[PDB]
């Protein structure tokens, strides 16, 4: 099925992919899109169990495929750190407030 499940939304390993490099290439180049700054650091403040290092930055991945260009971007997020390593994919969907759960 879904290697990632967010919410009803359905993302394979590539789909993951290409949310990633948009976002650490705008990281890399220390710029950002949309009126909230996307990337930017993702605190972890639910304790989530990476295994890459931190910091950790979170970008969106979109329900349609297309890569964040800004306007609404929705529950999802894939997070990653300066490495470019994908530390995991996350979502509010499910969660309360602005806290996160992570995708399945």
């Amino acid at each position: 099925a879904c290697d990632y499940t967010c919410g009803s939304n359905c993302y394979s390993s590539s789909d993951v992919s290409t949310a990633q490099a948009a976002g650490y290439k705008l990281h890399e180049d220390g710029e950002t899109v949309g009126s909230n700054s996307y990337p930017h650091e993702f605190r972890n403040w639910n304790g989530f169990d990476f295994s890459v290092s931190s910091p950790y930055y979170e970008w969106p991945i979109l329900s349609s495929g297309d890569v964040y260009s800004g306007g609404s971007p929705g529950a999802d997020r894939v997070v990653f750190n300066e490495n470019n390593q994908l530390a995991g994919v996350i979502t509010h969907t499910g969660a309360s407030g602005n806290n996160f759960v992570e995708c399945t």
